[PDB]
């Protein structure tokens, strides 16, 4: 009743596909690191257990050859990374946005708010402004531009949109997350082994939603957002650091993120399940919920699945996104939301959430920060 | 009339070192080794002399600049040392402001439920919001919104964001902070970058914090209510302000008449919030019947808006006082003006917190050209 509702989802990826099985060959070739045979072997093994079949990239051999700073480990390179990301991030968002707007079916003049998330470059005016212009939205659309957010921002932009939609009668919020690995790509190094993780997992993509309260008869609800929270997990300081430098964006991984999340997930879920108890007067098991999880990597999914004793199918929508697109940072969990709905059609589910009533949407990022949302299916 | 997001506290902070504007050109051309640029210095002196600024506060000083020579060049690679400074000092200055706001508010910091942080000065992961959360020892489940690379309009933006947070979440108490340090923008003057002289003359450091919530309790003390908020891109303003983050730091380019564009459109911008006032009060105030909390972007914007709207000269005085004592502190500035408005209401024995008037306008502006407009009610 009046809850923020997802009315549409659209997604977009760069056209060029890179098969994960042969990515180590491409990567070590273009960075001129073929002499590092033991490192390449390590990287091949990481790629082989990544759960990824392919990723999509704007970057290719020609672009990297034209910008050799990007093929170094820590050579000066921010200016060319910015040139690419400032241009390509809004363009990829536009493609996702148009697909969401088509599904929604209303004129784009009815969009009142725009929330844009990215970790891929920064500019003034921001990507939100560029998207507003590219789409021809009204000049008085209220924008929130979330830069440098990291992997939790897909969930963050949904949390932000919830309050926009619920507190403003008639509001229709365009949410967009768009990520391009131009700012993080770099040569592999024996001195930066944690960098191999990002190099194996991160891919490009954008996703867009329309969110609003009080759907009209011609709108078609997909999910309702009933509860949202954000929290810093205990004993996680410095788990993920991301520094924007003259060499681009560099990540440092100093703790066991899968373990930390798994250790704390039951605690995380107590408040939203308490809310369900309030509304239903029942306590579902974790495996009675559907799951829309940031596909950060296979270990997080496996360990959460094990911790919460989920039926193997519960993580399938998330694993499917990982398989086809990899980890697209902020956009990823919105791809999972779309995949959840898509599988409900193809597998003839009773609801948009795997035939179940309540669902958990999870994003995580530097902090270590977890974003948790409680969804209801339609 | 009930339930509106309400400002419950304001606190501000600036770096301790004061730089007198009269002699800033001497300091600036000296530390950047540009004393041979006598005509350019002449120009900069003129710009400083008409800027409406008496002093600015800076973290940067001669010692730090001599230790980081890349920052004393025009476009030399220097982002890494600039980031080192900004990522450290921005949350620290915010903490000082936030502690002052929290004192005024008078409630335990465990009652803060949300944090909105705005800056244009550096970026990091985790963000400055996380750093402030940790510095203050707030609860780990405070809901944060981190607004980076925002520009001058973000004082108003964080207020707009906090309004929906406060209003849609019963009991919510939102800590808002904006903090700016000129480490990412300081650079040598150049005859090839004349628009750069404007920022060099105007930008200063500072931080401001608010507590915002709906439904104040009897032990809280409301200052202002936020009744209406809007954001708009002005026509014919494309490329007016561009800000690019490069290996040389943050570089601004100015390509149009910002005060002119704002003045041409300000009556139109104000139609919607004035129609809200008419809906609540059944009457239509003149512009000069409102109080004014305006981003002190520079003297020309204030002069031209004053003239266009036929404001009594006192209406812009809170804004001009901030410009005089602190310069343009980008996003934090308009929140200093809000504090100054309240401060002058006490010392000048005004009937309300907004210059003795009922309704007021809060304006921020930045790249787009984007204008943020909020309608305030005094207490």
């Amino acid at each position: 009743s009046g809850k923020a509702t997802v009315l549409a989802v659209g997604t977009a990826v760069p056209p060029k596909e890179f098969d994960q099985s042969t990515y180590p060959d491409f990567y070590f070739n273009v960075t001129n690191c073929n002499d590092k045979v033991e490192l390449k072997g390590k990287f091949q093994r990481i790629c082989d257990r990544s759960g990824i079949k392919k990723r999509h990239f704007y970057l290719d051999e020609e672009i990297l050859k034209a910008n050799p700073g990007m093929c170094t480990y820590m050579g000066a390179s921010l200016d060319v990374r910015q040139n690419i990301a400032v241009r390509e991030v809004p363009k990829l968002a536009k493609e996702a946005a148009l697909k969401a707007i088509k599904e929604w079916g209303q004129p784009k003049s009815k969009i009142t708010h725009l929330v844009f998330g990215t970790t891929s470059g920064v500019d003034m005016p921001g990507a939100d402004f560029q998207l507003l212009k590219l789409l021809g939205l009204r000049p008085n659309v209220k924008r929130i531009m979330l830069y440098q957010q990291g992997c939790s921002a897909g969930a963050t932009v949904t949390r932000v949109a919830k309050d926009l939609a619920e507190n403003n009668p008639g509001a229709r919020v365009l949410v967009a997350c768009s990520e391009v690995t131009a700012v993080t790509f770099r040569a592999p190094s024996e001195t930066h082994l944690d960098g191999l993780v990002g190099a194996a997992l991160f891919g490009d993509g954008a996703a867009a939603l329309i969110i609003g309260s009080n759907p009209t008869p011609v709108e078609k609800p997909l999910f309702e957002v009933h509860w949202s929270g954000q929290c810093v997990l205990p004993d996680s300081d410095g788990a993920i650091l991301g520094h924007l430098r003259e060499a681009g964006l560099v990540f440092h991984l100093l703790k066991d993120v899968p373990g930390i999340i798994s250790k704390n997930i039951e605690k995380l879920l107590a408040e939203p399940l308490d809310y369900v108890k309030s509304v239903d007067e029942a306590s579902p098991a974790y495996t009675d919920l559907f799951w829309v999880v940031h596909p950060g990597g296979p270990a997080i999914l496996d360990q959460v699945e094990a911790k919460l004793k989920l039926d193997k199918d519960r993580m399938q929508a998330t694993r499917d996104v990982l398989a086809q697109y990899g980890n697209m940072s902020s956009a990823s969990v919105l791809f999972v939301l779309d995949q959840m709905r898509k599988r409900s059609v193809e597998l003839n589910k009773d609801t948009t959430g795997d035939g179940l009533k309540w669902g958990v949407m999870l994003g995580f990022g530097p902090g270590l920060t977890v974003e948790t949302l409680l969804l209801k299916s339609i």
